[PDB]
């Protein structure tokens, strides 16, 4: 409840179909359809091209608005899909580029052609799937659930499931092409009718020559970065909800959002082999939180796996075991809470996953990698946490911080036997995290709970195997987008044929 | 001998694997390599932007300097690619589409990405290949023949060799990308030097809406698009080669050949099953020209079928089988001349696929679905003839013909009991031909030879059945491909394999 | 009588004023007033970015049609502006710099801001003025007759009639502004209303390297380019108007306009003792033409140069001495022929005006200067032929034999003692007209007539003094322009008051 | 800041002459020179199409560096051209209108052709002269002193001294441009050498509708907007000079300046008829500022005059005597402060310019009026305080405060029996001055000290004709202009000499 997608020359029938196992509203466009779910938001305007369609939302209308606001005074009373226009109009495609959130822009040209400019992080993956008709959706299954199990055409596992890096417009599915993040596209159609996508990058590779920023600015710059998020949620919503790990990032923003929300709510969980419990209730503490604690069982664990997978639509195994703790999180959280604030990403900005003390020719290069990763595995998508009702945001993936990081001089990243420096050093300078948490060794979401473990052993492989387990995810996920699993009545203790 | 390629960051390594198996010279660009087969043409010219590039060969110069000659001199002693170059810094890269030719342009610029334009027929089809580096090339073994047996991935047969129309950028090699016809193309690289295709096409849709152009000025129109196409290769030909049906088309050809030139050498092939040579002496006795029959058995006309698949890569069974007659005339002329002219395609333009005295809905429209479907399947390749020492033409296949016919009103196409009625009006006022050629039934060329038969004795199938023709043309262009199987020694007798 | 002006926001009073001094009709635009004279051709074409119109002629349909022809096949029904639009769409505004004509095409955009596109030649001057109005026109006496005798300021002619060389955005209209031929101006307004003109040249310098073009391709180009202007125009007219000197590029369009049209009226004009009639009359006998000479009157003569300065608004001395023979021929036929032809401007191309057996160091750069000079002149204007019935063309003045000449190797326009050496090797060829004509030196209409010392005389100066016959016909165009004098009612008091 | 200038092909005499009259520098670029004065900034950046320059001063390098920072972290350390360059080619030339200064950035082709981009405000005007040579600068009077008395033709003070309403890209100088402020001017050359510039607006007008905005989301945009610019000069600047009248906005600037740098420096003037020293004194406690008052004699004033004439170019008599007063206050600081806040401009957003309890059917576009009046007067020129080393600062003259307020709902700016009544509403919740001072009521410059009195009563007239006021400015304007007057050597007798 949360996604959407277009058909082109479609009509209300193969909108129907789509309605029928998911719920949402159907709207006519010039030369096709637009269907978009009942937790989806949306926003229209009339520009001289045609009718903007803004699909999702936007994180930093601040931001967006003090920019138009330079010269239309209409900026600060525009909804998002005009306030979009209005950067458009003045200062092309590349300035949408500018804009963070799980959004997707499009303009429904009189000539029947569509003009879209897709988010630049992976909030909202947008793909064109060639089946009877042309579809453009952020959810796969919704073209299956129109034309058939048949619909999506699936690459060989051998081939998918087996390099862990990819480009940003990878895809498993043969027939369909991934639409570049941050990016224009122009969906038009030759004399024959035939579909043909004009793409154009909305942004080129920035310097990777060492940024060397003086350490006062620098702390400027992540402060402002940091609660720039959220003082832009701090209007609506009174509570807000934080999974915490006691890790350095989750608690480090805690902390910050308990001088912006009224009311915190903390979730922790773990597993029976292991927990984080000891630190994370250090924070809560700390800060005077309604913390809540949970030990999942191994079938939580592998539930909450594939529903990361069907939410998300996640194939990659990695993304998908370290997903699970989250959506075990939101199921908790459920009816809490409307709006989530997370440290996730942290350790690829600052250095988090290189090994204290060793030695690095080039971390920064390292780190990129990871960042840019991210953009295709499905791990930012937001559809999950929205079924839970909640809107989960991730402070630190701003396109301000992960700019300054980029290149940031490594010494501020790795350092002295210790890793993350600058960001320690910023987040006890605010006297309301305890030492311990501050300075504690980095420890990953699937690490600290041992659900690597837990995956691992109903696998029946070893741990350090993620080919084996992205064998597997990849194998849900075809189920789920085949429409031969429904959400609903599904179990692990029903897919043991996907184990062998 | 007249294909070429580009490997983005590629060393000479890249190409001697090439140059191992096919005959060329490998030239370096910025951030590359590029491959140019031993027969193959080509020029380069020096832009404020990078080195042009012009591989292959115009059809239409003297048109094009005509054009850049309206406000530049220079363009009266331009190589091929200054002269490109002076259309696309004038009138931008839309004015390529108004070149001819088996030609692809591309500019290699200093920031390493290469700005690309595709000629708008078929002529030079290019893939853009993702390999161990991605490639762009006009020829997909190269690639093989550069990375391994394995480079290429093909899709599954049943998804393949089932429907009949494709769109002008289809391809069963599922890690490639056919790159659009008559559009221009950037070459670009993320952050992560993942590979990015930026493409935009350069034409868009004539009007459908009935041409009713009168008979006078439509006749001087079909006067001077035919003749064009000879009056540019007159001077650079004493002697000239038509594959001679008898037909009304090639036998126009001809009567026009033998006004530009001293010489023609018209040839003939047919089966034991059936033959044309009796129409096909007629013209050649009243043109006087250096006239050859040939009779073609099973294993030629299997030979010439596994021939066009390997050297124009075609896998579509219908253009394979069209296109054996043709390879036997190549294999025939071989030594004796230099360059061919045929009445390819005119059937698709002034009605003659159509059935005589019989009603259409919209004849038109018919007839484009065929025009376009030229643009895939690798029928106007020109690599065969090439290997044989042929520049292959097609007089009838000029931009200004298809688009003066692709709405011209259908009176002219079917009437009276007739088909292709403003074309045998005109041939007749040229006083040259018999009327028993000028008004003959029309007749394809692996009909009139029973080609179609003698393919459907060897795969044991019906002659109707184009399905299981494409599967077998299919199996051998995948085993050609992935250099399993070799042009050197390969014999119809030693493929039954494929045939079960 | 085949102007036209447009005014922003205009008010029915000032068609009417307009109506008042110049008979035709006012057409309302989006936010303003488009009017033409009685005797203006106009069409207009419906465009997704609004109305276009295209006001005036083209001389070159049938080589714009081929162009557009190439993609669309309806160009070659297109009126004139929907021709151009087409071009306008498919290759940009760089296109229309590919026309020929006394034309202007701009769009009528409902925000009121229009886009112009001027001819590149001078056939068709546009201004745009700034009276109580924005006004754009093609005639400066239209905003005199709308707004008043004191709309137009004229700057000291102590500043109009001294420099020679001046740039083709040249006016001596302080409050108007010469809009640069073969460019695109977009005519919008600020916050506060205000004009201001957005301009783009839609030409690039040629280059000005030697041409080393061989004997034969030259040869071929001359004759292609010489008689292509003929071509286009023998289907209408039956009877053509030729103003024959004797001389050899107006005896050379005399040979090639009797093959292709029925009739040939010849006119010839002379002063007294001052006159080329015995090269005229060989000529006339030897093509054997409806010939008529006239002897000009000394009235007569100085009338030609005031009727050339009111009509084409020339306001230089030089062009309004030359164009007054030409003044008197379209009176000498103003109801015998429809359309005439001249060789006006050969020289400036074949090297005419340079000093046999002279040494130049840059004889080509000598002449390029002079045809740049003819575009702010208004020696190519078509008002005063026009308002006489005629359609004056200038065969040598076409974008491709211009830019032909441009940089053409020196050895073709002098040697050995002699000048325009190819043209006259060209016209030898023709075996139509005798030697004494082929290679009689060349001789001005001014100079072969002793007009140039007619002008003098009356105004009592020297026949080299160009300075003082500006400042003259300097004075008379003020006169005219704010319609203190009448074409019609040109008296001898108001003369005499001119001359000092 | 120090005007500056370019020359086309200009010559080592150009430079030399200038260097004679103002002291100063000259750099050689691609095809001419370019001058800067002593006291002039400029910073260079290599980009790829040539080299860019940055001659004047950034006001909102924080805002431009938080834009670019989005997507280059290199943007934090990058110098003013750098910076702009990474707008440049990252949004297009629009995002350059985003900047606010008295700068000028321009690239300098290596062909000879020069991108030019002016500020959008009128801080620093540029206009493109036509002498002997072509030039670009920010002062007129640098082209006089290498040309010669006889380089800028001037128009008769009949068509000047008159009209009120003025386009932002008038200029009394009949052979130079003024360009147009917030666009990108490129200037070209013609095939034959002649200058021709193609302009186009950076910006367009924006909405005219009311803006409904909400009080307390206006009331923290005023703060924030007006605190803006005073967060930029807070890290430098130890102390501040601040033109002191007692009015609301300079108090209210005073009072907001108060809380951010560390030592205020207020000067206040006036005449022997009166002045606002006692409301201008009672700020002065409120906030405990190092103010001096200074009365102004005959002279002095009408120096402040002559002065703003010289620096600011300024030629329209009302502009002239405003700025005669802040002129003579930079006299008073000169030597103690660097930097110097105003109040200037406010009246013209809030309204203060409004008769109070007075009805107007549509007071924002008398406003918006005068804000645009602004562009060409010279009144924001800041070469007049930059002689005397300080730098000129004006709060309220921001993009995003100007844009917010052009349509602000008039109960804002004039309601029941009140003006500026948001603006007098916020300074009331600063808690720092006293009621009589927040609601004072509109006082100018020339009104509050009689200064419009006692130049008036130097030119005889009354106080209200400024026709004879600016017949006087527009003289000196010339004189300055030409060198036939001095900066210095102004006798006293000089000023009737004048004609006056
Ligand atoms: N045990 C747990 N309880 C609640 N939320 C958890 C969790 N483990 C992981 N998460 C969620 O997943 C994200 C992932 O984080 P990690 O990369 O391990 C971050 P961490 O919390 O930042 O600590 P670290 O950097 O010290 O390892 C966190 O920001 C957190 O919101
Ligand atoms: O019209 C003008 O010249 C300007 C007005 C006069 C007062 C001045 C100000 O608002 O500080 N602007
Ligand atoms: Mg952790
Ligand atoms: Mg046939
Ligand atoms: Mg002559
Ligand atoms: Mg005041």
């Amino acid at each position: 409840s949360n996604s959407f997608c277009v058909v082109y020359k479609g009509s209300d029938t193969d909108i129907n179909n789509i309605q029928r196992d998911f719920d949402g509203k159907g709207e006519a466009l010039s030369n096709g359809y637009l269907f978009i779910e009942q937790n989806g938001h949306y926003q229209k305007c009339e520009m001289e091209r045609g009718t903007a369609y803004l699909i999702g939302s936007l994180y930093n209308r601040t931001f967006l608005i003090g920019l138009a606001g330079v010269w239309e005074g209409e900026a600060y009373l525009a909804n998002d899909a005009e306030l979009l226009a209005l950067l458009f109009t003045r200062l092309g495609a590349n300035a949408l580029a500018l804009a963070e959130g799980d959004f997707c822009f499009f303009i429904d040209e009189p000539n029947g052609e569509l003009t879209v400019i897709t988010e630049s992080r992976g909030f909202s993956p947008v793909h064109v799937v060639q089946g009877k008709k042309a579809w453009m959706t952020n959810s796969l299954k919704l073209v299956t659930a129109a034309e058939g199990e048949g619909a999506l055409w699936f690459e060989e596992e051998a081939l998918v499931c087996q390099s862990l890096m990819r480009a940003d417009t990878y895809t498993p599915v043969k027939n369909a092409q991934r639409l570049k993040p941050g990016a224009v596209h122009v969906l038009t159609h030759d004399s024959e009718g035939y579909s043909f996508v004009e793409s154009r990058t909305l942004t080129t590779p920035a310097s990777n020559q060492l940024l060397a920023l003086p350490r006062e600015p620098l702390l400027a710059l992540i402060d402002r970065y940091l609660n720039a998020p959220l003082e832009d949620l701090a209007p609506r919503f009174d509570t807000v909800g934080i999974p915490l790990s006691g890790g350095l990032d989750s608690s480090l923003v805690t902390a910050l959002a308990s001088r912006h929300f009224k009311k915190l709510n903390t979730y922790s969980i773990g597993t029976e082999l292991s927990n984080e419990f000891e630190f994370s209730q250090q924070v809560a503490d700390a800060l005077g939180t309604h913390h809540q604690m949970k030990i999942l069982s191994e079938t939580e664990v592998i539930n909450g796996i594939i529903e990361s997978i069907y939410y998300n639509e996640i194939f990659d195994g990695l993304s998908a075991e370290i997903q699970s703790g989250l959506f075990n999180v939101y199921r908790q959280a459920q009816g809490q809470v409307s709006c989530m604030l997370t440290g996730y990403g942290s350790d690829l900005l600052f250095g988090g996953i290189l090994k204290p003390g060793a030695q690095y020719d080039n971390p920064n290069q390292l780190l990129a990698e990871q960042v840019y990763r991210t953009r295709w595995t499905g791990e930012f998508a937001t559809h999950g946490a929205s079924c839970y009702g909640i809107d989960i945001r991730h402070p630190f993936w701003s396109h301000s911080l992960i700019s300054l990081c980029h290149a940031l001089h490594p010494d501020y990243k790795i350092f002295d036997n210790e890793v993350k420096n600058i960001l320690r050093e910023y987040a006890d300078s605010l006297q309301l995290l305890p030492k311990d948490i501050v300075w504690r060794k980095k420890i990953g979401i699937h690490e600290g709970s041992s659900v690597n473990q837990a995956f691992a052993n109903v696998l029946g492989s070893t741990v350090d195997n993620y080919q084996t387990k992205s064998r597997f995810t990849y194998r849900v996920y075809q189920a789920f987008l085949r429409g031969r699993l429904s959400i609903t009545d599904v179990t692990p203790s029903q897919l043991k044929d996907l184990i062998k």
